[PDB]
């Protein structure tokens, strides 16, 4: 675990992170895809053999010794509000699974279903509160990536409120 588990959040691309492992906002085929899935792809594409997972879970594949979390948010676009709110939690919950079986004392995680998985919608405190939600009770440090300046101080702001 790590010595005082933190929460903090970087505007930059995740594939530069200085984390223990990743989270990688997957499709459920496990294709190269685009945004974060397409950074992650370029930097470790040997993890996509076999990724391929359903909505809503998350599955591990090592690059190397580096451990790439492929967590598949739902796509805003084809499920209800209140189907794809359910299947947004479950995919974080399974994230925290995934870096407790690890043993890492940090992960690089971005905000799931906020890009084009939203349906169009901002959904930075809606995704935002479903990571606080699986990731309070584990030990690692948190390390949130982000690209849009207004979201890298809505973040910051969010963490900061509960200290
Ligand atoms: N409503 C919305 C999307 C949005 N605007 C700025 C940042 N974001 C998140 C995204 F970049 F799309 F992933
Ligand atoms: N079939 C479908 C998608 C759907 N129904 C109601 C809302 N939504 C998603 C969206 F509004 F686009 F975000
Ligand atoms: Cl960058
Ligand atoms: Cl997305
Ligand atoms: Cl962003």
């Amino acid at each position: 675990g790590a010595m005082a588990p933190s929460y903090r959040v970087k505007r930059m691309d995740i594939a530069k992170n200085d984390e223990e492992c990743v989270v990688n906002a997957a499709n459920p085929r496990g294709l190269p895809g685009d945004g974060v899935c397409k950074a992650v792809y370029k930097k470790w594409p040997e993890s996509f053999k076999n990724s391929a997972t359903p909505v809503g879970t998350a599955k591990t594949v090592m690059c190397g010794t580096y451990p790439v979390i492929h967590a598949v948010g739902p796509n805003f676009s084809n499920y209800t509000e209140s189907e794809g709110d359910r299947e947004l939690a479950a995919a974080y919950r399974e994230v925290a699974k995934e870096v407790t079986r690890l043993g890492v004392n940090s992960v690089a995680i971005p905000l799931l279903s906020t890009g084009v998985y939203s349906g169009g919608k901002d959904r930075l405190t809606q995704s935002l509160n479903h990571l606080f939600t699986a990731m309070d009770s584990t030990d690692a440090d948190v390390v949130i990536y982000c690209r849009d300046k207004e979201w890298e101080k809505k973040i910051s702001e969010a963490i900061q409120m509960r200290t």
